[PDB]
């Protein structure tokens, strides 16, 4: 099964309204930059962002000139002429619109609250899809809270129902309409809906994990924003999943959610796989086509795991653009984020940066010794390890934010495509290293075991192992006289 | 309110069938040993044991001579002439009949299963009570678990309904018929039904905690079997309550159920008080009138906290009776348990025992240095502390197993009565020591706390405290933009005044 390669195409409204393919000062990344070859390396383009309005329907931002927008979307759907598997999805949400303190947060909450609002919303999603010529719906609410989860689930189910009907009405059995969400890639946000993950994922083709932004200036210690595995020298974090409303026992929680833990890509993937009903084939790993930069860092560790003096507020609370060599930063008025495109130029520009490598996390970083700067980012080398993990763990594919941040040659996207599909690329000897793996155990990833059948009437000592009801069970204390499922002394530890 | 003093009267079927008050080789403890004075010191006697038969009704052991059973019971109920507050309860169950592997366990499980079975069972309990002349029902099922607990609760509720009606019917409002149960006194068995404790206690006058047998030859390390408070030097245990189906978060479970912990009387009492809807006045502290003995012990701490070479299996699998001076142990064929009566004789018999005291646990112990023996037991001195605790914690009173194990003069019973009621006993200056207290805190026993109201639209940092919807809540991490508190990030830590 081909791995998904899902790239976000993000275009602000003002660029839609002044769309040109011939003036990078005004549209830095027009659709013509997605050449036939790039189009064939993608399986999905997530056109981003639409919103939910005060009518509680899916909708464009109101300042959008519609003719321009329809024109931009038509350029994207024309790309399917080059790749008959390509889908142009549209995204609803994103952080700006849907975070808890976000300008449209209330509509997210309200759209999913009643059967009626859920049917109105779901219909509006399909209507927009069909009117503009999109191939599916990607919902990026960051993030429904436990109260809202049942309504969000019901909304996803309704959209799935409608999309499946529309696939049959449109003869699209060869390329059915799809439904995806952007999912949390870290335990803190994931804990909002984690307990009902199976229900959330059932209506989806893919859950695209935002396994990036795991470090940033809002954290006191500099760190890798998308470490594949952990580094014991790096910071560790409270495992918020142990507080989710699971109804699990203390042993079950502890075994599933070691705390503190390393906030890594592997952690997020394994946390999903720990739940029953979450198939690996639906999990897509997100990767960033940008780096995060920090100032006021100290020496010793190449800028890693340092205090820093980087404001965390949005917007950037000042006019000081201190990321030496970053032209895009001054245009975008924020020195804390830089595209891969720009970082590559900075690095080869003699600006004082050193590119280093963490062989535990399998990610690169830049250190600027003169100025005390640190940058965490991803590149074609870190993507070798991430692609090997996607294959080894039987994940659905990769997602990235965003296409316009690749270099002009499209090298990050090409690398992803190469690692999954090139007949002359061989990663059999790629060493995945000794970084820390997430070792929790949950109902969804119990190890296969054998044990003698439980015998009623028998008394068992502590640590005794039995098979019962198709699982392997262990006693937590001694003199156990009733059965697994019926005596809390038994812990489910394996699967027959 | 007078403290309850609840004494078990246990008589096996063969002793009923051969009952005599003039031959202690046949009946070691006839009812005649209970004098008017002892009767006045008791509030309840639990006559023990009746059972549940395969017809799922309350019944005597079918081997019982019914005439003889009625005569024994009459001797007990005649004691009410001396104490107008005294109740002769009868007990249904006990370990032998009702443990999971016990001879009648299925009948317990099945009697409580349906409204019809519960009605027939409850009606049989009141019938027996009235036919033999008892004053109430004590259910001693050791112990319901799992799917049985809802049945058990509904059974208790039905017994209560029928007893309250019987009270009116009979004109017994001055001494209404009562309902009690024997409850687990340690967390492993308590975990079976702990989550539903409030529903179990609602229909009861008292829950009598079996806060003994907390040590024994079945455990690898010698210890006190009824320590009041903990000793850091002694063994600690897994806190099984953590595995009860409570729906609490990891933080909630950890704060309520420290682990490992000291398996003590105080721990059981506070574990009960941790649950919402469990009144202290209904909790009765059990105490043992017997000790437990171990052989093969080491000497650095008077035999305490030692490995040992004592079989833990039952019955005693050997013919070797090694508890020096314990002729009772010979008669009963088990050197690992001895009545207070017998232990006190051993102490007067110059056999080589040393009586020692642990000032943390507030319990005595015997050490035989020559033979490597250790005995854990309770006496009138440990009861001073336990009675003071019952007063301070506002418990309902004391229960003990069993009357027959007191000395012939009834000194342990007289001591409990003294400590609760005597004018000339003053425990105001009794120092309860520095032994370890159980200090778990449950979402049902949160302290009053004070914090600023939660402000929507506010971002809160880790460890911030706010008041919201009747509770004080703490954040477990930062950048919290959600409201308290099913939300994972908020921990209920206190109650708003």
């Amino acid at each position: 099964t081909r791995k998904a390669v899902i790239g976000y195409y993000f275009i602000p409204t003002n660029q839609i309204n002044n769309y040109t393919e011939t003036d990078t000062s005004v549209v830095p990344f027009p659709v013509s930059n997605i050449t036939p070859a790039k189009a064939k390396q993608l399986t999905h383009i997530n056109f981003s962002f639409l919103d939910i309005n005060s009518n509680l329907e899916c909708a464009w931002d109101p300042a959008t000139n519609d003719a321009k927008a329809r024109d931009v979307v038509n350029r994207l759907t024309a790309l399917k002429a080059h790749n008959p598997s390509l889908r142009i999805m549209f995204s609803i949400g994103g952080w700006y619109y849907s975070n808890d303190l976000g300008v449209s947060h209330a509509n997210y909450v309200n759209a999913v609250k009643t059967p009626a609002s859920r049917a109105k919303f779901a219909q509006s999603c399909v209507r927009i899809m069909k009117d503009y010529g999109f191939d599916g719906v990607n919902i990026d609410w960051e993030y429904p809270q436990a109260a809202e989860v049942d309504g969000f689930i019901a909304a996803l189910q309704e959209i799935r129902t409608l999309l499946n009907q529309q696939t049959i009405t449109d003869g699209r059995q060869a390329l059915p309409y799809q439904l995806t969400i952007a999912g949390a890639g870290g335990a803190f946000f994931l804990s909002r809906y984690y307990s009902k993950l199976a229900q959330i994922v059932a209506p989806l083709d893919y859950i695209n994990l935002m396994t990036y932004d795991l470090a940033g200036p809002w954290e006191k210690v500099t760190n890798h924003q998308a470490a594949l595995f952990g580094d014991a020298a790096g910071p560790t974090f409270y495992n918020a999943l142990r507080e989710a409303n699971l109804g699990w026992s203390w042993e079950e929680l502890t075994r599933a959610f070691p705390s503190p833990f390393s906030l890594t890509v592997d952690a997020a993937v394994q946390q999903h796989l720990m739940m029953e009903g979450v198939p690996s084939a639906k999990i897509v790993m997100g990767v960033p086509f940008y780096g995060r930069a920090f100032k006021g860092v100290s020496g010793g560790n190449g800028g890693q795991y340092s205090s820093h003096s980087t404001p965390g507020e949005d917007p950037y609370p000042s006019t000081d653009y201190w990321l030496v060599g970053c032209e895009e930063c001054v245009r975008d008025k924020d020195p804390r984020i830089a595209s891969y495109r720009q970082l590559e130029q900075m690095l080869q520009g003699n600006y004082g940066y050193q590119r280093l490598w963490n062989d535990k996390t399998k990610t690169p970083y830049l250190y600027h010794a003169q100025n005390g700067l640190f940058v965490t980012y991803d590149d074609a080398e870190s993507f070798k390890y991430k692609a090997k993990y996607i294959k080894q763990q039987q994940l659905g594919g990769v997602m990235f934010w965003h296409l316009g941040q690749d270099n002009r040659n499209g090298d990050l996207l090409a690398a992803l495509d190469r690692y999954f599909n090139a007949a002359d690329y061989d990663d059999s000897q790629l060493d995945m290293g000794t970084g820390l793996r997430y070792t929790g155990v949950g109902p969804g990833n119990l190890p296969i075991m054998t044990a003698p059948a439980y015998v009623p009437g028998t008394t068992y000592a502590q640590g005794a192992l039995v098979s019962y009801q198709g699982y392997v069970w262990q006693t937590k204390w001694g003199y156990i006289t009733s059965a697994p499922g019926s005596d809390s002394a038994w812990l489910k530890v394996g699967r027959v």
